[PDB]
């Protein structure tokens, strides 16, 4: 154990056990005209403003204080410093965790084993811009001799979600770039439906893989190459249509891609924190290197913000401690992410991986068995669509669900003189208001009175029209969703995730929970061949396998 | 509350911990050769097989019995009958709940107020086929004489998710049909990015809206019409490019649509159960009416299975009671849906709406305050992608998470001689095996011994490589994902949702938790105009609104 030993954690727990049930959001606001002023923070980045209103939360100044003492007591600051200074904090793998280095525009040296990392970081960044240029506008080589129209990124998990999410989110900066596609699933339908719309001679493939050994990626990659080599019969033309993002040059050249067309990153770059490195080649190819370097800066801005701001006003820290409050004290299993922005329709999913992959652990750094909750289940859907799909359970269900509502002040498409975005903003505002205020039995009763329902009817409907409210939310508004702000927003959460992991004393940059599936998978592959029944596994796995062999032939 | 007061419910609850012997999947399979045979059911639909393996669950024959007695004790069967017989079980709105009627291929009369519903159901179905055939054949032309290339459905929530999900899932049956798009969000970026790729004279718009008054839909509709009327200056040409699916003739005749271009459905058709009615026009337009009827037939099939199979072998019932077990006894907040199939990438989200908006209630039919958990938070992502994004927390996190793994035996794209689907199946099988088996401390150590780790390495690494397993899953395998099976699969869950709702004694066909947001929304819309600060709300809403007006025109 660890966290459960800490005194500040104990005090925070005892306080909740005793005064937690009385905390009312509706109450708080009427007895404190400054609640908003006291529980929010506006951030000027010089490239847009970011307001983080965390006032619609079940917290008092005393609560925020206990929460802050806890963050300090757990060594959040020292841990932060260890990360930025290049120390190997990813203990289990004895690696450094340096995604802040990939976006370190200041170029302040960061040393890993007596060698500053920035030179190799900028070396790669430069090479990306150089390649980007040659592709973006003619000049790059289609064995046929034509400029490349489509870029296909082939990768999974960390080598996929980030580039995809960011590219969908920054479409308004598509500007003269080629069309980018993203193939990840091993499921053959994925690459097949992508290759069906492509033209070999004008397509550029980017096999994105850190280890360059993942089964889904390499298989998808081999299928792309066989597809390409089908039209272009010369295996030497592969170097004109295939490039790679990885660390194992040996593996890369084995595939057929030459060493100079391999953009590299480093072991200290976690997969779920890789979009900022070479893995973001498709982003740069889509919105140009300027919009990319912009993305790189917004994070860097946040990186510095996180580093230099006292805890009481540190966004990532505040976001993280609020989560701990709801996770370790209230016991809430999930964290809802709701961006009222279509372009960000992949944002929530980006962080399911971001959060869950990092903090879905039960073993601390000392090897002690955790005896408290860790990472939450992160889910969500955008725009106003959720209001019609599942808000019903958020408002009147039986689960307490912390919600982060995000939205840009001005859209990329102010059509109809801004009427759409006006309605979008109103709902964004109204939902957290409703989630907080709710609607009492009397307010409801009074409404049914003015409706003309018979005492019979009114009673049978009254409680159903009652909103108990008191449902906590965070409102995150920013001037506009540009590459810089987006980069800032992503970094913000990355650090939220970091702070929680440090508080739980767990290694957020670990993915050991994935190897059991992979190995039992490799063991089953050959058993699927043939039609003889399998019996080596548990009855269920046997049954599933045999039902499969039986039905594989049916029509 | 008619549930916590139920005897069989209390027995089940006391049993859950009245004694140890605490369930452990690995132990139950180790000691019961008959587990798979005893806890699974294969369904032959004559149009493909559907195996539901629910053996990887924390349950014994005694548990399944107690769970079954409970379902009977809460009148699941009588409730079912009342639904099918057309009784107004949606009490709060005094409406019938008849989505089974929309797919009632047998045409067995269903009477609602002394009038059989089927005639009006088939009347509409026929009209859809008539319209569908005209647009696809090229008979229906824009007032330019050009055939129609793209179909744009404009709707939200129930008038959107179903058609979108099914259309993505049945792409292999696209066959000759137009390109179909789906605009829902009020967020202007959504329709704008869609209209930018369209050509007025060849585009057909389908304004899908039950009430035909929802703000997002009507606004998006008005924007489409203004966009169209931009190229085509004649307001009378609207009847050649706009059609409607509604129950509100008056408003439909107000927008500018033609009465005979209105395909109707009925108040007893819930929005989140509407894809089977006229709302599925875009599905029929995409895959033809034949496939559409195979879709309905599939559901009609599951309906009959639900209606005629004793509880002990009734899939929807077994799926529902397992959930109750994990929801009301173990206390699990979420239900994960994982389809190893790219085409079904919108499946989880569909039921995220179907489940959550149906059972996210806290008021029973008697008006009593629920004192037990209700509907779970439903989330999920497809293929093997999840294995790389969040399975880490499912395997080694601290949350118990019931998981439904779904997959077709044979794919629509057996490329590379079926190698991709082979790997896909192996992972599908291996994951539930791993989730069940896990890896003990000794097995793990025995691995680090083999690998040749140092006495230090193995030490600090041992715990982290341990999988405690015992994580329950359901495996749902089907011969192939065809319109019929898909239709069968959707119906199956619809009824699982029905059974749980009946057990909790709540009205699953209600959406009252929606109004508060809408009204507070309307109240804020006009306050956003102008630059004067708003002060009528709580400090937070005021702050958010004012930060907005402030940043509204910054550059
Ligand atoms: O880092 C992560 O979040 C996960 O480990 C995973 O998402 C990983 O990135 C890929 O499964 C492996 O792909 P690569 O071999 O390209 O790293
Ligand atoms: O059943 C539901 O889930 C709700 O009714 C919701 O999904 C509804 O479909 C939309 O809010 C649009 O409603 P209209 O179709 O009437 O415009």
């Amino acid at each position: 154990a660890a966290l459960t030993r800490n005194p500040q954690f104990q005090k925070l727990q005892q306080w909740h056990r005793e005064h937690g049930s009385e905390l009312n959001l509706r109450h708080l606001f009427d007895t404190d005209k400054e609640r908003f002023n006291h529980f929010s923070l506006t951030l000027n980045t010089n490239h847009g403003h970011i307001l983080l209103d965390y006032s619609k939360n079940l917290v008092t100044e005393e609560v925020m204080h206990m929460l802050l003492d806890l963050a300090k007591s757990r060594g959040v600051e020292a841990a932060r410093e260890s990360m930025f200074n290049g120390e190997k904090i990813n203990s289990t793998e004895d690696r450094a965790v340096l995604h802040v280095a990939l976006r370190n525009r200041s170029n302040t040296p960061i040393v890993v084993d007596g060698k500053d990392v920035m030179p190799e970081v900028n070396k790669v960044l430069d090479k990306m811009k150089a390649f980007c240029q040659r592709v973006r506008s003619g000049d790059w080589k289609g064995y046929t001799g034509k400029t490349i129209t489509d870029v296909i990124n082939i990768g999974i998990g960390g080598s996929d979600l980030g580039p995809l999410m960011v590219t969908e989110a920054l479409k308004p900066y598509s500007s003269g770039g080629p069309r980018v596609w993203f193939v990840s699933n091993i499921d053959g339908t994925h690459i097949a439906k992508t290759l069906a719309c492509l033209n070999p001679e004008s397509s550029l493939f980017i096999i994105a893989s850190k280890t360059f050994t993942t089964q889904e990626t390499i298989t998808n990659a081999k299928t792309a190459k066989d597809w390409f080599l089908l039209s272009a019969k010369d295996p030497s033309t592969v170097a004109k249509h295939f490039v790679a993002l990885s660390t194992n040059t040996a593996k890369v050249k084995e595939f057929g891609i030459d060493p100079q067309n391999m953009f590299e990153f480093w072991d200290w770059v976690g997969g779920r924190y890789s979009l900022w490195s070479a893995i973001g080649l498709s982003i740069a190819l889509h919105v140009g290197f300027d919009n990319f370097e912009q993305l790189l800066s917004g994070a860097h801005w946040m990186d510095q913000h996180f580093r230099t701001t006292p805890l009481e006003k540190n966004a990532p820290v505040l976001l993280a401690m609020l989560g701990i409050w709801y996770i370790n004290c209230f016991g809430c299993e999930t964290q809802a992410v709701l961006p009222y922005d279509q372009y960000l329709h992949r944002f929530a999913a980006y962080f399911q991986q971001g959060d869950m992959e990092s903090n879905g652990k039960y073993i601390t750094k000392s090897g002690a068995r955790v005896d408290h909750q860790t990472g939450p289940i992160v889910w969500g859907e955008p725009g106003t669509n959720g209001q019609h799909a599942f808000y019903q359970l958020i408002h009147q269900g039986t689960k307490m669900i912390p919600c982060d509502f995000l939205i840009p002040v001005q859209t990329q498409h102010p059509i109809r003189k801004g009427l759409h975005h006006k309605i979008l903003l109103a709902n964004f505002l109204a939902q957290t208001e409703a989630l907080m205020k709710g609607k009492s039995t009397e307010e409801a009763r009074k409404e049914l009175q003015a409706a003309g329902k018979s005492p019979e009817d009114l009673m049978k409907l009254l409680p159903h029209k009652v909103f108990e409210g008191n449902r906590p939310t965070n409102s995150i508004v920013f001037t506009k969703l540009t590459p810089f702000i987006l980069g800032a927003l992503i970094a913000m959460y990355e650090h939220k995730i970091f702070v929680q992991g440090v508080v739980w004393d767990i290694n957020s940059f670990d993915q050991w929970g994935v190897e059991l599936g992979k190995q039992l998978a490799k063991k089953i592959e050959p058993e699927l061949d043939g039609s003889s029944p399998v019996t080596s596994h548990d009855s269920s796995t046997n049954g599933l396998i045999n039902f499969i062999k039986q039905q594989r032939e049916a029509k």
